């Protein structure tokens, strides 16, 4: 007699993978997921934020459901979305997940975090959506820039041993991936537009002002603290004390909402910038700079 | 294909609202409830603390469903109870929430404790009843007095997100008034009382004994610590280092017991006092005053 | 209308009971629940811990779900499995828990972890099952011995409330003892071999190798610390510093499932080690020795 629960988690273990870490004096464990059929796996950046950055002492390989341990290959990463792509050479009849649309995704919506069954402690936990579009800080694991996404919030508890795991509806659909930098989930239609940028290019473009913001409420928004010189924040005409109060057509509540909406806008298109300056209400324009421009 | 929890939370949606208390340097922010279709809105005493003991400088405004921000007046609040009632003016055609009956919720009833939609962290938890009749203590948030409530407790968290929002059961009817002062609400049937109190008073009167008690366990009830001069507790006979184990009739196993115990009580009544005196079981009598005698 | 869970919650409610050890000058409660109809109460060590450490000082007591007050009397306690074993006298009409079999649980599969509802801050929760043989470390209550059990991990909340009562499927059979020393329980399979021994012995046997073991992760196992003068280990060849990654049939991935693993062997027969000594990959073969010769 089959639970409603137990039925969905079944069928998604199989697309879920352990993907490993390990150094001559370390290890580090996490859960990922199979989206392409050609090998393509996706988990957080922070699970193999070491070893990406120290590529000569570190080893990654993938355990799957059936304990077959393959080498994994790192085909891309982003600190920003806290994503990371990995891909398994010439490996059959592989279970792809059914990725879903995160658009659709509704407040009540119960789901499941599951995490890679052959883990150390890997778990699988039940819960509702508790919020849509909830930007959220993350920390950075190593030399890794902290960063701030717009998240699906649920009540589900993510944890080390569902990081990087799918979050997962009751259609056995991806609707997000876990990431447990009270649980926090990239929205799988944002997932799809990285994974796709780091599968061809091997790495992602972001929009950049060159701006830091402090939160601010009263009678609220992003206090700008430090412009650096030649950013297209100063060429805009945007000075320090102002307060960001919409980028773009997104309004903005503080900092972490500051920096999801500078990520929305469109590099090299100008885009209008709200700001109150000294009382009153101004609205500058700004161009927006590649993070990378080498890659653009 | 609207799943359970989601159309229940959607239903109750536009009777919960945003509750907003600025100044030049400070802001503040809850969920509150519909209860009144001339506009009484009810949410916890915290969420409102500050701009109550500092009118002269907050300023509290209502945020509905629709986006619509509408100015807010202060009818009453019991920090006793942690409870306030606010009212908009000239407001058409609001959703009233369907107020439930508290004594006929059961443990493992399934619920919702549901935030306004329009909050900054606004959050939708889901869980289970745990335990009827659980005396909470609370922090007092700025002068006011720290207090203990016979809460509904919950699995569902009670975060800043969802505190002053209703507790749902699975008609959509409000059971309780979420507070996150692991979850705790205040029972519907009390708020029922109080907000009443408040409405018609803009006030409210609790019993008061003069008695400051500490918990005790060995071979069970509340230390007397302090009795007041001219306290009925001192006209009743009560000494201090006395444990009392019975108030009305109500057994009391510890400090928090007592506070509730005591609440229940009539005012100008005489009510029974059993104590444990240096090993006598000793029965006293004591007749309790207002707390606020010129309100009452 | 009750609700999946009440209907459940209350079916159990008369097999879970308080359990009380109080002395002068202290109290202590937890759950247990009633496995045999001649009077038999299963709990965790740690509930009675002080009370059979100091049996002069200390009275137990089991409250019943109809207020009911007995004297109990302990059978035996296995500090290693955090189980204990008390027993009532005389009482007629007892309802005895319906027992499972946790080899039949899954991942996924709901779950209530009950606490006894005459407790003073007793706590019903709900969740899933979100792994299974999870070896988990517990801290020992007085002068009791840390132990690592091979937990059934659960996302219900356990906590003080509902400590030492039954965790629960969905047809109202126990699947397992909850341990709040994020939930944890003891599997029933496991405790009803437990409480064999303890109803008929007063005690129980456990295997002992004479290692102390700490956890290594590298390119994994249990390190070995200490190895004490005429154990089984040294007996066997075990030198210091070696890597235990296999002890009998089951891989070992740190000190936590070493522990675990060591339990699952046989008194007095020979049984392989697999240890990574220097870089070599050695078996060597030892005998387990009782941990309590004369009990055995």
């Amino acid at each position: 007699p089959a639970g409603r629960f137990t039925k969905v988690a079944a069928a998604v273990a199989d697309s879920v993978v352990t993907i490993e870490s390990v150094s001559d004096q370390e290890g580090m464990q996490g859960s990922g997921v199979i989206v392409d059929g050609r090998g393509y796996i996706v988990t957080n950046n922070h699970v193999i934020s070491e070893a990406a950055n120290n590529p000569s002492q570190f080893k990654t390989t993938v355990v799957f459901n059936d304990g077959k341990e393959v080498p994994a290959n790192l085909v891309g990463r982003d600190p920003k979305t806290d994503l990371a792509v990995l891909k398994v050479d010439n490996v059959d009849n592989l279970t792809v997940a059914r990725l879903g649309d995160s658009s659709k995704v509704r407040v009540g919506d119960e789901v499941l975090a599951v995490g890679a069954p052959l883990g150390l402690r890997s778990t699988v936990t039940q819960g509702i959506v508790s919020a849509l579009h909830r930007p959220v800080p993350l920390s950075g694991e190593g030399s890794d820039t902290d960063t701030v996404i717009d998240a699906i919030q649920t009540d589900a508890s993510i944890n080390h041993g569902n990081s990087g795991g799918p979050l997962i509806d009751m259609d056995a659909q991806v609707i997000g991936i876990n990431t447990a930098g009270l649980g926090f989930a990239i929205p799988v239609n944002e997932m799809k537009l990285v994974a796709n940028s780091l599968i061809k290019d091997g790495a992602i473009v972001h929009p950049t002002l060159g701006i830091s913001t402090r939160s601010v409420s009263n009678a609220s928004g992003a206090q700008v603290a430090n412009v650096k010189a030649g950013s297209p924040a100063q060429k805009g005409g945007i000075l320090e004390n102002d307060v960001i109060v919409k980028v773009g057509n997104r309004a903005v509540a503080d900092s972490d909402e500051f920096v999801v909406a500078v990520r929305q806008l469109a590099i090299g298109q100008d885009a209008p910038i709200e700001v109150v300056r000294e009382g009153r209400h101004v609205t500058l324009t700004v161009k927006p700079d590649p993070d990378s421009t080498l890659e653009h």
